[PDB]
């Protein structure tokens, strides 16, 4: 490449699988929607939590492709495995999956900053913690008080307060 | 002091010794918000309440410490106590602490104002009544009607009272 | 915690005590304020300048306090001492005693990136610089060159000098 | 009197007699307001600080006179005597003789709420918090604010502070 300097072919790498995992996580927020608009599930704010996630997603999964490009890596592309689940429970059941899911994307986030500070990357240390990192920290502990409050809720009695929290928060 | 007219070291004393009281009950208030942050309490509304009521507290202290040099007085500042807590329980809880806290701040200023009329200062005297008294009337009676709604909620079931009072008043 | 992620309890403790000290140089600014506010010392510039300070660094804890509750940390307040000083001299004695200050900040938020750095936590390290290590920097250069001005003044003939000061740059 | 109810002869007096007092520091400040408009004194905004309080000082004797007629008691005036000086001096000589005059208006009004509250007057004792005590003291502390900045720079280099001080203060 005419223009590639300072990026290993162990980042290069590692943002191909990244972009893998951010497409996975899109695709499984998909599933979560649909689901939560099904007529015997019908929880609007629900289905609207988890589609605007999944075009978060893939919105991450573009901005990692474009900067593969900007520093003259190879955008590689692999089979998108089917989510974990074809139904979802309930809605603290779905939030839980959401967290973990959050959670392996963020620890798969942190693994790719060690691995740019080992191979003296700054630029992709940066770009890790301007456009990922806080924005991976501020959703799960959204969803960290999404799932206390239904909890408190569906402790009380349980469809009541999933309709309630549907309601009210979402 | 070039100023200084009717102000009596004893009351110069009264007003150094209830900043330090206003700028607890801030402090006091500042920890309240934030465990109500907290993802494991997440009441949004209540940490809304009493950051508001942080402010207030703070702002009663430097009216304070404004008159305090108006009069011609010396600002003397001790230690801050840590409040009282480190976690706070539920909103009941908090809202019986904050009830609390408020009428031994309106007794320290009635026992102020008795202090000036003592010291025939009406100044001091027009300054509680119309800056301070009728502000702590109000909030004691605001947090008295929350009290009784919390209490009327978390009696029929507990959880999903404390929902619905941060999201339908607070 | 249902959220904490690669969020050591070294560094928990650290942004307590942060929180602790940026609470102190707040409550420091609030005295140096109202000194300046005294009949006898009369120099509105001077109070406002630190009145403004107080009001920042309340900010800066608040801004840690949050970031505590985001990263699943547990916020624990400790006493605040009073300020080091009940009066402050004259203008430049009180600049210098600001500049103290905030180089005893700036060492700590160093030190607590050092810690984060060591803790391989990107997330602390990057809400560090972003927020808070070039606010640092930008006021302790400001304050430098109004030291650098006030000396140049109060060396010619002092309470000119100090007037002056506090009415063409203040 | 057809509406004079639990106004006492005592306060009728006293009232007449501050009115006499707040003309004749009108009167003071009008004389002081023409000498720093000297040709050979030229200090503008000496001048209209003084012509500024003279206003303040009329309006303060025709509220009086409202209220003693509101009460139905009855206005009665004496003659006003002249000015304690011809001749003012230099601006700190001026405002040390305008905190003087404030602090004699200012024990008036006290004493004037003392035989309020010895009378059981109520409606003299908040006319005198709500319209004057407090108007006193914020004028007196500015008053306090300017001498000490006067007299820093003063100390200095006489005429040179003198003009700094009109033109960057008042």
């Amino acid at each position: 490449s005419q223009i590639r300097q300072n990026y290993s072919t162990e980042v290069e790498a590692a943002v191909n699988r990244l972009v893998n995992l951010y497409l996975r996580a899109s695709y499984t927020y998909l599933s979560l929607g649909f689901y939560f608009d099904r007529d015997d599930v019908a929880l609007e704010g629900v289905c609207h939590f988890f589609r605007q996630l999944a075009q978060q997603k893939r919105q991450g999964a573009e901005r990692l492709l474009k900067m593969q490009n900007q520093r003259g890596g190879r955008a590689l592309f692999q089979d998108l495995q089917k989510p974990s689940q074809d139904e979802w429970g309930t809605t603290p059941d779905a939030m839980k999956a959401a967290i973990v899911l959050e959670k392996s994307l963020n620890q798969a986030l942190l693994d790719l900053h060690a691995l740019g500070s080992a191979q003296a990357d700054p630029h992709l240390c940066d770009f890790l913690e301007s456009h990922f990192l806080d924005e991976e920290v501020k959703l799960i502990k959204k969803m960290g008080d999404h799932l206390t409050n239904i909890q408190r809720l569906v402790g009380s009695q349980a469809g009541l307060g999933e309709y309630l929290f549907e309601r009210l928060t979402l």
